[PDB]
């Protein structure tokens, strides 16, 4: 504490040391025999230092992050924590904090696809009770770690809104007017729509049509009209 060092303790800190200042073969080949050394010549070195980096075993280490998940999803509920991950991510990019969060959302995603839960499972525990929270960032970005892409967050999103074009686009417009929308990340969620109707062939008229029928706050005349007129110019 203010004395010297175990035996372990400063061997720990030269093998840190060693790959902090990271680098060189040279280097390298004279410091590894050195350290061989050292652990070789007591019997009470390999054992200690061995447990120590298997608890630690780098400075990027998340080694329990999973057990730290397990006791927050049991203790506040999977609801509980995606609201958490959602409410407390900060917004600024430079954020002290943002590594942190990143770390607890990514335990519970990894938590929760070994548990075996469904895009269903994960969008259910988002769920605010408003379609367009889907679409918010703070929210889309979560989603996206668990189910690994864009287009696997747009499909679980639709397959959600029972699969009704209309009520995504809606969800899609409405987040397009709030406040700190990403019009890039939401324009490609609607892209992803039109995609879907183009993929399956649909005829510009059995579109429109297909946007009627499905009539949560619905389409408006020109909303419908401007969708489909897209999808005519762009989707053939």
């Amino acid at each position: 504490w203010p004395f010297g060092p175990s035996a372990v303790e400063a061997l720990i800190e030269t093998i840190d040391r060693h790959g902090r200042v990271s680098l060189n073969d040279e280097a390298k080949m004279k410091k590894v025999v050195r350290t061989w050394k050292k652990l070789i010549e007591r019997d009470d070195l390999i054992g200690e230092i061995g447990k120590h980096y298997f608890e630690a075993p780098g400075p990027l280490h998340d080694t329990y992050d999973e057990a730290l998940a397990t006791r927050l999803v049991t203790t506040y509920s999977d609801r509980g924590v995606a609201r958490a991950i959602l409410h407390t991510r900060p917004s600024d990019p430079l954020s002290k904090k943002a590594g942190q969060a990143h770390r607890l959302e990514e335990a519970v995603a990894s938590l929760w696809k070994g548990r075996g839960y469904t895009s269903d499972n994960v969008v259910s525990s988002i769920a605010t009770g408003h379609d367009v929270d889907f679409f918010a960032p703070t929210a889309f970005t979560f989603l996206v770690k668990c189910v690994e892409s864009e287009d696997d967050a747009n499909n679980a999103i639709f397959e959600y809104f029972g699969s009704n074009p209309s009520r995504y686009f809606s969800a899609v417009l409405h987040a397009m007017e709030k406040p700190d929308a990403d019009s890039r990340v939401l324009e490609s969620s609607k892209k992803w729509m039109f995609q879907c109707y183009a993929q399956k062939q649909f005829p510009t008229p059995v579109f429109e049509r297909t946007l009627a029928a499905y009539q949560y706050e619905k389409l408006s005349l020109s909303q419908i009209e401007e969708l489909v007129e897209e999808y005519s110019r762009i989707y053939s």
